[PDB]
């Protein structure tokens, strides 16, 4: 549960008045961002933040595995914050959300069935797509 | 019991023109217990008939990207691995160990899901489930 600056400051990069807006825009990002939704972000909050400053700035963070890049076919890109802690997820479709949630009960269910299979569980991936009621 | 559709029949159905040297290609692709390569996939097909060519290897796979029979995964030096798109979508459990995937379907794991959708206002649409397994110790 650490911001993504002190991340970066962790991991030995230099910090600034507009890396930090774009950090914290990064952060703040309901959706996974392209580099145009970043800049036009930042340049609400500062105006003197240029296209190829926030460029830089993300590919430095993509350099200190804080983010990871999703290339499409096109070579457009999309970024996602690279998680400490995994969780389980429920997809809010309608509005392209994600809610977190844990169940012991069904994570007692999987061991039960990775056992009944031979194994013994060591991680799980649970993802949920939902639409209102 | 139904036949069951396969790669070169996908294929076929897809509008590809299917010469003997690209089934073999098919076939191997459709029956990889990796993700395979390019590499891979020539030379696995190479020890089936000895004719087939790397050229031919890589066109063949993108005229299967092409008809959206396979995905590519890019790597950042450029390299590429490849995965048959499913109609088989179900929940796994992988074997760290030896990379399988084992297919499973879990009615109590259903129930919860939809509970826990339901208790966040959602009604469930869709869901999926990996685990994650090492031998019992």
């Amino acid at each position: 549960a650490k911001t993504l600056e002190e991340l970066a400051t962790e991991r030995g990069m230099r910090m600034t008045e507009q890396r930090r807006v774009i950090a914290r825009i990064l952060e703040d990002s309901e959706d996974h961002p392209d580099v145009e939704e970043l800049y036009r972000r930042s340049v609400k909050v500062d105006a003197k933040i240029s296209i190829s400053t926030v460029y830089r700035t993300v590919k430095l963070f993509e350099d200190a595995g804080i983010i990871a890049r999703h290339d499409f076919r096109d070579g457009r890109s999309r970024y996602e914050t690279v998680p400490e802690e995994h969780h389980d997820h429920l997809i809010d479709l309608k509005t392209g959300t994600v809610i977190e949630f844990r169940s012991p009960e069904i994570e007692a269910l999987q061991e039960r069935i990775a056992r009944e299979h031979g194994f013994r569980l060591v991680d799980h991936r649970l993802e949920l797509y939902g639409v209102p009621l």
